[PDB]
């Protein structure tokens, strides 16, 4: 194993310790492409996670100097300030494929607000979030995924980060809540008559059971429209995009089995991973 080969190992280990299901999938890839998303995904999780390194902003300022130097010099050799072994593998992946940085930029951009949360007034706002935190990503991966990008691949990349997001959410509300995160809007919380501290202590009710399945039906569209649209993904990518949108799919039944509990996580069992992955290349 060489010195990048180790890089590249430690973004592969930082994505599966995040999402299993994320990297079940995304690990079925030809290696180049694997390690690019490992690469970018690691990034984007070191990002998340920066504000509580020594509990302020000062790490991902590192970060976005890091992929600052990258954009502006991506073949010179680069003291990084932040997570050398991540930005050396961002860096490799720069070198061979264009990388959208303005998605790096907006993430970061919308992690930095995040340190003085307010919960969203309306839908629109939380969706921005979506875009925010997930759409971006999306986008950085859609040269790794596809062969000839125009916007039409890029829409459908935004738009199933958007979706991934939004079933996050639906997944983590108790924990969010915890932590003293509630990403459902004001505007459908109010119309809902839902009060999350209320659902915390009390238990579901048909007014949140209501309010949860409004906002699963909007994935389960954005879902099917991605799905429509495929095509525009490389042939090798597509059964694992698939594979990956089906996973999380799986992931509201999974919360509708646990009568939408916010007291755990629910999860997708690695054998069910199995079954969808047959299911799915029995077509391919
Ligand atoms: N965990 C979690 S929530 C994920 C948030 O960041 C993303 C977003 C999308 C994604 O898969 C995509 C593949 C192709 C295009 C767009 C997305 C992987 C990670
Ligand atoms: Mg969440």
């Amino acid at each position: 194993m060489t010195m990048m080969d180790m890089n590249f190992k430690y973004c592969h280990k930082i994505m599966k310790k995040h999402s299993k299901s994320f990297s079940y999938a995304f690990d079925l890839l030809p290696e180049d492409q694997r390690k690019a998303v490992w690469a970018i995904y690691a990034v984007c999780r070191k990002i998340d996670d920066s504000i509580d390194v020594y509990g302020d902003i000062q790490f991902l300022n590192q970060i976005k100097e890091d992929i600052q130097s990258i954009e502006k010099y991506p073949y010179e050799y680069h003291h990084f300030q932040s997570d050398r072994r991540i930005m050396m593998a961002l860096q490799h992946v720069a070198q061979h494929k264009n990388i959208a940085f303005q998605s790096f930029y907006n993430l970061i951009d919308t992690v930095y607000k995040d340190q003085h949360f307010t919960m969203f007034e309306t839908d629109a706002e939380l969706f921005g979030y979506c875009y925010g935190v997930a759409g971006t990503v999306g986008e950085v991966l859609t040269p790794i995924l596809s062969d000839h990008e125009t916007h039409q691949t890029y829409d459908v990349a935004r738009r199933l980060g958007e979706s991934l997001q939004l079933i996050n959410i639906l997944r983590d509300v108790g924990e969010d809540f915890e932590n003293e995160r509630i990403y459902f809007s004001k505007q459908r919380l109010k119309q809902y008559e839902v009060d999350i501290a209320e659902v915390y202590q009390n238990g579901v009710n048909n007014h949140y059971i209501d309010l949860w399945e409004y906002y699963a039906a909007i994935a389960e569209k954005d879902f099917r429209d991605v799905m429509d649209q495929i095509k525009v993904f490389s042939i090798e990518a597509q059964p694992i995009i698939e594979l990956a949108a089906r996973i999380y799919i799986e992931i509201l039944d999974e919360v509708r089995q646990a009568n939408y509990t916010l007291h755990e996580r629910v999860f997708v069992e690695k054998r069910k991973k199995a079954k969808l992955f047959h299911e799915i290349n029995s077509k391919y």
